[PDB]
């Protein structure tokens, strides 16, 4: 479409991958209001494709996402963030029921990081960079940046970064878990379309079960969460895709999902 | 003992040490019914030994556990697995206050893996191999592979692993925190056995205490979790197990527990 | 002030680190009844001090803390302990609203490394040890061992640990998250609050709210923790810190925050 | 507008409360897709208008809502209804930052029970009757039928009611703690109509403030959500109501709320 | 049978229901391990049988229950307590998946109320009395009296019912909401198996079902909870029944139930 | 001691009950600094006191307690709020371990409500009245007026007396689950005397200890809180009360605890 601050694309072989790729190189692809219209109706659009079966978000080589447009919330109030919800159409990634996996290149500082951190899987360049400079200009992250970031590195580096500003490199969270794999500059969005198009191949059912399973682990005690898990497997035996499956693995061959 | 799947034998000097190695070599170990009904007599047996302190389970070194047996559970219906409980054995194993370490050597694919996420401690061989491959056949994991994995590797690492199906090594899994030590094949049955006595040669009230409050952590918020480790902190002091070891250490000598 | 069992100062350039070094080597910092409350009376100074922004907790280069008095619990009765509530007076550093820095060199076992555990930042030496051997002693955790460290390491590492007492070394802990930065046994005092000034250099109210966004997360599920971040955030712009900043990385020039 | 299945209109003096009638009496106000839509609109409509402080929720004398519409849910499998979220529509009513009043008077079975569990208020009539029949149609509540009536009513009403479907008339109700008043069916409208101005006539920023502070009692614990509210209540200091409203009691006089 | 202590037989048209009397007039039904152990086994017993589709839990009509055996637990101690985990055995009410109906007549004391609370639906007589006496004879309520009691009658009634053993009529106890009907003494066990049979008249599987979602609203928060409630409402349409009732209904039928 | 705004007595035959009046009929018992820090100082000393078992918070014949000072909060900005932690020294009457019943006389008004709530036990007049009023001053609740009204009296009621500000009287707070007995005006102190001497009758330790596990139900799931009551039971045998209190009834007559 006539997007001006996002390019969505369906990339991928059979076009099963959909690429969404923040355009803004004058601002270091700042989290403004419009890209994150722009943002949510690019993932509506993928998510309503019987096609697409997970998603890629990536941004620029020199900047991922810098975080939130710091000039339009500068005037901003307190009535006015209480009254409009500001940052409430950001977590629009966190329903999207489809993977989403997020290829951070460069600059993945304050809600940018918050961005890919709403991401399922996140793939790291080799200069990747991640901050919380919030505390530098009198904020705090208020989209994520202390909930998700303490619960995957823990609390001492989470505190760290959210107190001191502090960037991390590429290797640092790979070591702390906050992302799974590094790949260079120039081949990171090519393996993430790999992983997107391996996770696509699969029944999208059962993919958004499991995803919902992974979730639930931030939401509920073991025990609870375990049984969720119990009620979602149960719940898998009425698809065809698990009688599919099964049936290929007893008959040696491959299986044909039917998204059902 | 008449046991067709698994092989449970007293091990370590003084016969302090419980290891049930699972022996199905033909099918990598699958967790059927009958073995997992072994596996649970195993271990009632060795938890009400007043000599076995700590137990070690173990499988192949081609293969730790492969999972669930797919030829049991190809022909099962939605109602039968909800009527039936499915898979409520495997939860046993949960339930044991004894201390269990998981020996695991080869592939640990699916039920597999869960099984050694049920266990507190696990050494994994140097050639040892972890995954959620549930995804390629059209169902998501049941025991805690959603749960327990997330909890210990982080939200991209799981996920990536419960939707692709990819493999991780040893060392991933001790960086990501999934395994604790990486020993040799070789040497990785002797290593735990050794672990196992020098955990069994504590007081063993105190040893399931502490197990307890551990697997708390999981359970309750941080507030109420250091409440209940304190109150069990408390209690501990109605042991003489308690004062033995103190009164040995600010006389510097050895303490003899009585397990009371 | 005249302290008997630890030393109170006031480090960094114009004054705003709070350095509070145990001193105790005949005793190894054996947190005793006094050391406690002189440690308390030094953080309520700190705290009620317009220019302290951190606090720099730390010990010796041998020991940082070698746990709690055993000559002093050796005779205490379960009745005892429950009505004079034992190890609440250890609390109060989770009380603390300016961020603490751990400065860990050398010995932190039991209590010693709970209470680098209830600091927000823990820097370690490359001599640094941490355990948990209360199990050693016929005893367990009780100001948060087993509650801190099993979200900080996992559920392996940390039943390890607690189960047999094993110490880790600086290079574990920062592997698996325990601590955030290794420093040489010469400059890790100096690094810390170096770290504590760049903490301080920031809005007090705005670092306080901070802290206590990353603390909710282990209080807290994800969707309620991100509301009552987002409700942190929402406040921030009642103050007028954030409003400079703001304007400041507008005009692109330093800010020169006033602490409200 | 030219809604066929509701009718909203502007209520109260000053037109002040907004009133919505569920109308169609031919299927006892079945909670249809058309009917659930026209009720967002018209929830949204309200919601967005700076004059309309509260939305009463009302339907007919003879039956409030007889839930979802059984003729449509009946050939819709569960692939179908896991994909397309066949009650997701109606949690919109969660998402409704004013406070809404529910005015039940007949038949309030199923669904429209839950409809009005999801309000805040609840005013029913003399001869009001609420039902959770789910259970007699082989299916069972699936938009909070279970979570708030246990939660307003306890275990044991709650199993009743949802093991057997029995009606429970509006004194029962009120004696459980579900319905907060009982008016006559001539005017339990008007009365709803003059609470709903009650709160409107407040101010509107620390109307949702106090909503959100009340609905947090059910996500969270006693202690964070003790904080949350503190939080909450110190952010009341930064609207001009709060000073107003102080003023004017110090004052002894009227206080002129301006929603900011 | 051959049982000692209880009566367990087949009551209502068709043999649907299944009662279980205690039978100890000479100890006012003192809840001893061989009690407990033939209460498991008619459980187990009615459980396994598929004609069976509720339980009623009833005792003498002087006496329900007066709990845990005074005499048996006298020379107990704090290591055997921990070492056999005293009433672990009592915990088996909580996983009956089909309904029980607990008929309380006359006094009901300490485990006797507790053993009430842990089944689904309460039914009490003119004269049952519902107390909480455990504080009077030196310990503390250790099978659910002050968490679900807490959560039934409020914590004012709670406190006062644990701390001063104080007896609440069954007026009280409806009125709070632990019981949902009060009947004569003579017709209470009658009206139970009529409630009873009329819940057995439904869908086993969906019946369980609604029982695991009422259950869920004590586990996890309101959100969760409504998430768990929609996917069983998701799964409820993999069963015939469903389709079944609805079936029956839009064509102005009755539903025959196959309980699959 | 010489008090201006309490009177601390030791009230009750052998002077086992404490019983703390607000004397401020002027302000209506205003909860200002002062009457707070006076009213902490005689709850520590009635808790220190080993002969008060029990304490009896109580207010005037025409009012219990308004609320807040709002005379001092009227000029309170945010930032001041946020830096002074508000309110904050309203939560000591939480952390005593000691039962305290509130004898609720009149006007029991926000604040004055809370302070209601925030007791063990509420004692009532038959023209009691209690109300949140904040939201007719532009402010909330601060003290847990919305957690724990909500959890006694449920939502529906819970909204309407936050948003409209209005009084229930004893009878409704009665039937809701606030308060548990209603008595004369004239008889109300004596009544709630006699009910403290009754609880200081007992086992002081083990009624900490029940005291602490009822406080548990709002704080944990019932799964951990049953598991939590299970602990605290076994740890009540290490006491000698409880062995005590046994025989006595086991020997048929009359305990004599103690407080060990
Ligand atoms: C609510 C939330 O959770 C998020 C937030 O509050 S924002 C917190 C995270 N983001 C930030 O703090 C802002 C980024 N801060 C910076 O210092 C940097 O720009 C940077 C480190 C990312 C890169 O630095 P750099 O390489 O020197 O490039 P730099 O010249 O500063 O930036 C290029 C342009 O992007 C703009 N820009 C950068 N970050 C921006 C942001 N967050 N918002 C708006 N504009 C931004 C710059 O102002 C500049 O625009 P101009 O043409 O008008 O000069
Ligand atoms: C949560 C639950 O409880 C549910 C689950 O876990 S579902 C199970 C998830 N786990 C799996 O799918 C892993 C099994 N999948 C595999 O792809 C492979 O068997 C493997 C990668 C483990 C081994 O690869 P391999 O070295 O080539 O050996 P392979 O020839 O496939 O297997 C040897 C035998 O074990 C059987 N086997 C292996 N895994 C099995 C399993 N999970 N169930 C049943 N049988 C299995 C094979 O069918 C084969 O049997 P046959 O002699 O009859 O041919
Ligand atoms: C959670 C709680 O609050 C409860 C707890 O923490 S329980 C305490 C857990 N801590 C421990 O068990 C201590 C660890 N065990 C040890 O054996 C050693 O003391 C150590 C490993 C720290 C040092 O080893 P070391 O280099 O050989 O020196 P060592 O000779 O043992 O100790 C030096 C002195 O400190 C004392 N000391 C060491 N740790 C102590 C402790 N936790 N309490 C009291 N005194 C201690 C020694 O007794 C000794 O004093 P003396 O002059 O009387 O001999
Ligand atoms: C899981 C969820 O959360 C979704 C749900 O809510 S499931 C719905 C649960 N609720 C119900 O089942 C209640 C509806 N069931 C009934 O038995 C009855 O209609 C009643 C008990 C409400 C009493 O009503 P009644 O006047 O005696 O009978 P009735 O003649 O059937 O009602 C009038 C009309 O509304 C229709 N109707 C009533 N309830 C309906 C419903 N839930 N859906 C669709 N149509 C309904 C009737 O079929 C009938 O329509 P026709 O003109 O085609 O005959
Ligand atoms: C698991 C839990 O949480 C529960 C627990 O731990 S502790 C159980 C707490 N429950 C109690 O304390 C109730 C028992 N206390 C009583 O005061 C009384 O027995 C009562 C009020 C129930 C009955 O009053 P009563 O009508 O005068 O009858 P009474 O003469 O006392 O009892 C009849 C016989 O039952 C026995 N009995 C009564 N309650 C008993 C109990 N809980 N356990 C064991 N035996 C009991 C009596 O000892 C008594 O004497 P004999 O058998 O030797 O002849
Ligand atoms: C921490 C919290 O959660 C609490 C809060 O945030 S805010 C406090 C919430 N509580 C209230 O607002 C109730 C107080 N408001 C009132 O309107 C009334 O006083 C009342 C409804 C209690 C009825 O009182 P009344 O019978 O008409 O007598 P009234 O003349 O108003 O009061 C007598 C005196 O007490 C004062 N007073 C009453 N309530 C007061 C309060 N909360 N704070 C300070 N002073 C108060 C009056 O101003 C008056 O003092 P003056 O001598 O200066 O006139
Ligand atoms: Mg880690
Ligand atoms: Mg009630």
């Amino acid at each position: 479409a006539n997007f001006e601050y996002i390019i969505a694309e369906k990339r991928g072989k059979n076009n099963t991958v959909g690429l969404i790729q923040l355009n803004r190189p004058k601002a270091l692809n700042a989290l403004c209001d419009g890209l994150i219209d722009e943002l949510n109706q690019a993932l509506k659009t993928f998510e309503e494709d019987p096609a697409v079966g997970a998603i890629v978000l990536t941004g620029g080589d020199k900047a991922f996402a810098a975080g939130a447009d710091i000039k339009e919330m500068q005037n901003l109030s307190f009535q006015d963030c209480y009254s409009s919800k500001f940052l409430k159409h950001w977590d629009h990634l966190t329903q999207v029921k489809k993977p989403v996996i997020a290829a951070v290149n460069g600059y993945a500082f304050g809600g940018g990081c918050e961005l890919a951190m709403m991401c399922d899987i996140i793939y790291a360049g080799e200069k990747a960079q991640f901050a919380q400079p919030e505390i530098l200009i009198g904020t705090i992250p208020g989209a994520g940046g202390t909930q998700r970031l303490t619960r995957a590195v823990g609390k001492s580096l989470a505190m760290e970064m959210v107190l001191t500003g502090d960037r991390i490199s590429a290797q640092d969270a790979k070591q702390a878990g906050l992302v799974s794999k590094i790949c260079p500059v120039e081949t990171l969005v090519e393996e993430a379309i790999q992983c997107a198009e391996k996770i696509a191949s699969n029944s999208k059912i059962v993919v958004a079960m499991a995803k919902e399973s992974v979730n639930a682990a931030f939401e509920m005690t073991l025990t609870e969460g375990s049984k969720l898990e119990k009620k979602l497997f149960y719940s898998t035996f009425a698809t065809d895709d698990r009688k599919e499956g099964m049936t290929a693995f007893v008959e040696k061959r491959k299986a044909n999902f039917k998204d059902q």
